[PDB]
């Protein structure tokens, strides 16, 4: 979903000098300048920007005031016209210009920009200049000013009294561009020329699936008709072939309207190139396949379409397995057809008029019960029995089972079965390799988890870590792999450079920004920085976050669970569900000693930010630092001690005081 | 094993304002405050904490002194009562409050906290105020003070003379909460509602195994009865089916009392949701299976339970192999049943009254010796021979052996055996893939070791490292892989963020803390820092730790073996089993030159700490730095030289002195 607007303007331009300027802002500042206006006026594309689009920076002394009034009025209310003005270049050279103001609409019909096309008509008019010494100086400059608009555009009548003709041509140009000057500045979808269908359309995929099914049907049925002679010839079967043939012809015609995917880029929608691409790639095979025994067997070339279209599916693992099973079936069928052809050729020698005992057809006739008769020769098995027998034999010989009811006994059958085995071994090996790769795909991840589990267990066993601490480590490993399922956040967030990382981190830390009053006067950039700098931790019951002597260097926000801050074996604070603790880092500049132990009661969830990152962020943004200081109050400051004296000690010391 | 105490209090609360305060500490400081007390008094949950739970910070001028005496007495000795007091909000607004003090017991019946529930009865009493100008000001505030306790709690009789009714309701509320106010603050185990059994209980796993065995039995026996017609019908077999059916009905009833595991969380024990979950997931299959040929064959739907329950076992590698072997056996049995059904249907055409020679049953009858008789038709093989023959054939066709005694010869048998082969190829490929994955699991680790071994050997051979140094490198590689078995401590310790790392490191370095007088006045935090900062090394006989010019930058503790410090080819120190050497880093601030070579005599073990980490730790903790300086004496200081003059030189120079 691009926003191709400059590309359309320059494609339509044919070497123009458009001067896109903003509309909603006062004075209509210039936003963009083509590198054709840098030569028509001498102003580079670094000072023309942010200047008024009324060309107030090129208005001089003898400029027409009334044209200034007209252009001011045209800019005032949104309308398009055409004017001829007399401006000055960077060298204070008087030059006549043609201006073609036109507004450009937004997505929902709003004026956003004002496109100002400029043309040069210096040689086409009389630019009277005062600082001249000879008459010829009034002529040569005309050739100097106009070079790409005289010998290129209007050179058929470059002689006098043609100025009115030039004005008429300019008027015709400006009148017949009603919709060409408004390309609808908007983020639109890709567009295609008429009578062109997208290769990824909803209709095209269904057409491709239909073509695949029909190609499979042809591959199944053509060898059967070639080998078993069919010879039924109904009217309910000769029309299906014709329907399939006309469908394939329709597909050949329709493939000329397909958007070829570019070499690493995106779709290409130029009919002058798609035709040539198809002709050079795959117009010979398609024509040959869709054109006697040879004419009817050449139709197996339709598998080229299946080979071409199966590229995205071949990436997967199960799709290759299904494809291999299908080709296994088709190969078995084709070998069955060849085997029956051999068996039919071998029986009944024609030089003599006897029947061969060697052929598998005669042995099959003995084993079924229907023998041959007559001596022309008639009898034998039915037409279904022959095909079922052939398929059964070629399936015994491809799966490496080989029962032995139907087996080669003639010289030709043996040297054909040798090739059958040579092909079948490779096919079977391919299937086995695909299956084992498919299994390894998932057992790789499972073994990756179990290897870490076993390594941790063996490390704990080796260094004789006492029971009660090994159990906690094992439970933590199991629990974290159950919760996260092996998905590491850092590896995923390393990808997607820092435009989606900030948004993802803001979403992850939404519970400490939405439900906390401190992060309420923060700009988007500051929130992005804080979100990418927090990181979060998960606790377990009994785990300690800070001990009695650790250095507090992180502000911790509690979003789930409950914490217990205990000092001198006495509970002094209970936290949970929206409490912040730690130390006041931004105004102390000294790491302190955690005065109390912070234990976890239930399964907690903390969003802790390190000291250095927080200080860096608060130093970069000044106003937010003041807001953060004013609006944040820690519910448990782990720097100062709470002074108290226990009741049991009071009662114990009272007795001693009474004694003395 | 959570400590859900606040959750129980807030669940029982029904929008109360409990004010949990400590008990063992004098004045009973407030520990936790609900975010319902921040509006009943205006005190935020940042200044109410660490204040006396006697509400001394809200006691005003006209507060009842006698109620103060009662609450002081109630806090003095551990007892629970209820009082009505007249307190002040943050805006000095007189407000009547109901206080419901109650102690909370520890695990072993000890008073720990004092829960003080508060209620507002402002509109329910007459709060006389002095700073008033009109009578109506005495009424509107009543609507302002009470909003969530008048229109929500008591709105059925909001008229005069109902104050006594309100007092009676309050007394009834306080009297009938004897056990609800004491949730036994304690780290307890998960609890379940009555008549609910844990899904991981010791009984549930046995029940699941029994159900698995019975499902396997049904899958084995139902097709046999369907296909071979059985027709024995004893009284010792019709009751086993009934017993299994009632057992499965009992299981269907009992599965309504199972704790479903939450989506990523832990068990869910709400009967109103487990029932709906079971009904939506798996109540149709279970009902259909446990309900003619169809009614007796639908029982194979019981395999859904096996499919569901086998999720944790499917992770392993050998369990999948056992499952695949079992399904191989069951598939062979089912194909045997189908094969016998086909063979029985084919023999003896019923249109005529003859016997078919094609069927495998007739060929089997010929090969055994028992033929068919009569022409109704009687004879043939026994009932055991038919089943053994069918199983043998379908096992020859699944293992890709295919002897050929029993093989398809009829049209139906061939087109059934084709499907048999199509299934068997995939099954056999699956088994092979599983086996090779299982082998690769362990050969991956073995090859990982051998690849490093070969790389080291080839690197030593390539750069022609002289013999006597390559041998030492190879011996070190072999010895360290024998001792550690490929278990890297750093990779294991990277996991388990810094709460178990400190404990593990303290345990690993226990031999330098317990058996050394220097680490005897160290707090837990300092020991944790030192333990996580040491790292340890293993030596070999002949290896040198420090040379004659290296920079000493580590304090080394010897815990096993013996060291030899030699200077000028003379032994000047022997160390071992509790000796510390190195340099005095904390008061020199200059890296020195090791004055002597420290060789290893036996297989040593050192716990060496780098200079930077030790200095950082000793700079963070001040008192421990003084204790460490006072209590540590190095047995071999590798900064100062020992001045000595050898005896052999004395004797040699004596002769020269006598000569001159
Ligand atoms: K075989
Ligand atoms: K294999
Ligand atoms: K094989
Ligand atoms: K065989
Ligand atoms: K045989």
């Amino acid at each position: 979903p691009q926003n191709t607007f400059l590309e359309n303007i320059v494609r339509r331009s044919s070497e123009s000098s458009f001067l896109l300027g903003n509309a909603q802002i006062v004075d209509w500042p210039v936003v963009y300048s083509n590198d054709g206006f840098c030569k028509l006026s001498g102003y580079h594309r670094a000072d023309v920007m942010q200047k008024s689009s009324t060309c107030s920076f090129m208005y001089g002394e003898l400029t027409d005031k009334k044209t200034i009034e007209k252009v001011r009025q045209t800019f005032d209310n949104y309308e398009s016209n055409c004017f001829e003005v007399l401006l000055y270049k960077k060298n204070r050279t008087p030059v006549w210009f043609y201006m073609q103001i036109a507004p450009i609409r937004n997505e929902h019909e709003k004026v956003v920009l004002f496109l100002c096309t400029f043309k040069d008509i210096t040689l086409f008019k009389q630019p009277i200049e005062d600082d001249s010494t000879k008459g010829w100086t009034k002529f040569a400059r005309l050739t100097r000013a106009l070079t790409n608009s005289r010998s290129v555009l209007q050179q058929l009548t470059p002689m006098n009294k043609t100025e009115v003709v030039h004005k008429h041509s300019r008027l015709a140009e400006v009148l017949q561009l009603g919709s060409d000057i408004l390309p609808q500045y908007k983020q639109e979808a890709p567009k295609t020329p008429p009578h062109i269908i997208l290769h990824y359309c909803a209709f095209k995929t269904t057409w491709d699936w239909v073509i695949l099914i029909l190609t499979f049907y042809t591959a199944i049925m053509v060898p059967y008709n070639v080998s078993f002679k069919t010879k039924q010839n109904n009217i309910a079967w000769l029309v299906l072939d014709s329907v399939v043939d006309v469908i394939f012809l329709v597909d050949i015609v329709l493939n000329f309207h397909t958007t070829f995917v570019g070499p690493g880029g995106e779709v290409i929608s130029d009919p002058k190139l798609i035709r040539m691409n198809y002709l050079k790639t795959w117009f010979v095979i398609d024509l040959l396949s869709c054109l006697f025994s040879s004419l009817k067997v050449v139709r197996l070339l339709r598998l080229g379409r299946v080979a071409r279209k199966l590229d995205h599916y071949l990436e997967y693992g199960a799709a290759v397995l299904v494809l291999l099973v299908c080709v296994f079936g088709l190969v078995a069928h084709w070998l069955a057809c060849i085997w029956y052809s051999i068996g039919d050729y071998e029986v009944i020698d024609e030089v003599t008029n006897t029947i061969q005992i060697d052929s598998w057809l005669y042995q099959l006739a003995l084993s079924i019960g229907t023998p041959y008769r007559y001596n022309i020769w008639e009898g034998g098995p039915s037409k279904d029995s022959l095909y079922v027998s052939s398929l059964y034999f070629t399936m015994t010989s491809l799966t490496t089972i080989g029962f032995g009811n139907i087996a080669p006994t003639t010289d030709v059958e043996k040297m054909f079965s040798v090739a059958m085995m040579m092909v079948g071994s490779l096919l079977y090996a391919t299937i086995f390799g695909n299956v084992t790769t498919i299994f390894q795909q998932m057992y790789a991840n499972t073994n990756r988890y179990h290897e870490m589990l076993n390594n941790v267990r063996d490390f704990l066993k080796l260094y004789q870590v006492p029971k009660g601490l090994s159990e906690r480590v094992m439970d933590y490993i199991v629990s974290t792999w159950s919760m996260s399922k092996g998905i590491d956040t850092e590896k995923v967030l390393s990808i997607c450079p820092k435009d989606m990382r900030a948004d993802i981190c803001v979403h992850l830390n939404r519970k400490v920004f939405n439900e906390h009053p401190a992060f309420r006067l923060a700009s988007d950039g500051c929130l992005r920085a804080l979100a990418v700098e927090f990181q979060t931790i998960h606790c377990a019951p009994g785990d300690l976050i800070y001990h009695a002597g650790e250095s507090v260097d992180a502000l911790c926000f509690v979003v789930s669970g409950s914490l217990e801050v205990i000092q001198d074996d006495e509970v002094v604070a209970i936290l949970g569900k929206g409490d912040v603790f730690g130390d006041i880092f931004w105004k102390e500049t000294t790491l302190a000693h955690a005065c109390a132990n912070v234990r976890a009661l239930t399964y907690c969830d903390l969003h802790i930010i390190k000291r250095e990152a927080l200080l860096k962020v608060l130093d970069f943004y000044t106003a937010f630092a003041n807001s953060f200081s004013r609006n944040l109050t820690l519910t448990c400051n782990l720097r100062k001690r709470i002074i108290f004296r226990k009741i049991s000690d009071v009662k114990k010391e009272e007795e001693e005081r009474l004694r003395q």
